[PDB]
């Protein structure tokens, strides 16, 4: 029982479960922020200093931690994606833009980009196109889905 | 066992929040800050909210925070100065108390002579709750970081 929101970097991840969370009356957990305030350092800096190996495990524990609690809204980070089965965290909204939409709101990435597409569209609960809405409508919007899930019937 | 995280309970100033993110690094756990998921969540000081919705909706949220920290495993956490007094504390896991008296904690920071025998009295009731509630009770009274993580870490070991 938690609202679990995945997707790409630019796509309002943070934004969107913190305002959420709020509306919701629900626990805010963004992932980046757990993880710098963990190491009292950011993100970057940790993997410059202890390798892409230890930063995925990192990410691990944050989707077990994910897994293992309820009531929360939650905004994964960029490697969330391809954690072990990652969709056991709760109710999954991907938050879907193409590339350009997402690099104008923030090479390897496209790389990443292409082959995680399918990943996402699987793992999703629900699958929200962000492009061109703003966060009422974003809201909105998941709020029904929300509540729809709650309404069969529980 | 079946703890599912190491909590930090006690008083501000009893250094809740540096031990846990050490603690955490240390033992490789998720690090959790109540004051800073409320913060987080309402962008606005834990303070702010408190005159912003009832006092009522303040020890709602601290007592959303600890069903929470009940249902979540593998993090180490700092807890708020509010939290000794939700239902059912114990359930968050295995509980440390920070403990250190009244003079000490004065230190580590009420102008009116009333306002401190207040605080005293307030302080001097959340002691033997904290006693109550503890798995284990670490005096922090003029001991470094290091030495605090060396004698959790031993008893955590047992
Ligand atoms: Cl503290």
């Amino acid at each position: 029982k938690n609202i679990v929101f995945i997707g790409e970097s630019g796509s309002g991840k943070s934004t969107l479960a913190r305002a959420l969370a709020k509306d919701l009356d629900l626990v805010f957990l963004d992932s980046d922020f757990l993880i710098e305030q963990k190491f009292n350092q950011k993100a970057s800096e940790i993997w410059e200093q202890y390798g892409w190996n230890f930063a995925l495990e990192q990410e691990q524990k944050m989707a077990d931690f994910f897994s293992s609690c309820e009531k929360a809204c939650i905004a994964t980070s960029g490697s969330f994606v391809n954690v072990s089965n990652l969709e056991k965290a709760g109710f999954c909204i991907y938050l879907k833009a193409d590339f350009e939409y997402l690099k104008k709101r923030l090479i390897k990435w496209k790389k990443h980009y292409n082959e995680t597409l399918s990943k996402y569209e699987q793992k999703a609960n629900f699958i929200l196109n962000i492009e061109n809405k703003n966060i009422d409508e974003l809201l909105s919007e998941i709020k029904k889905v929300i509540k729809l899930e709650h309404h069969h019937h529980h």
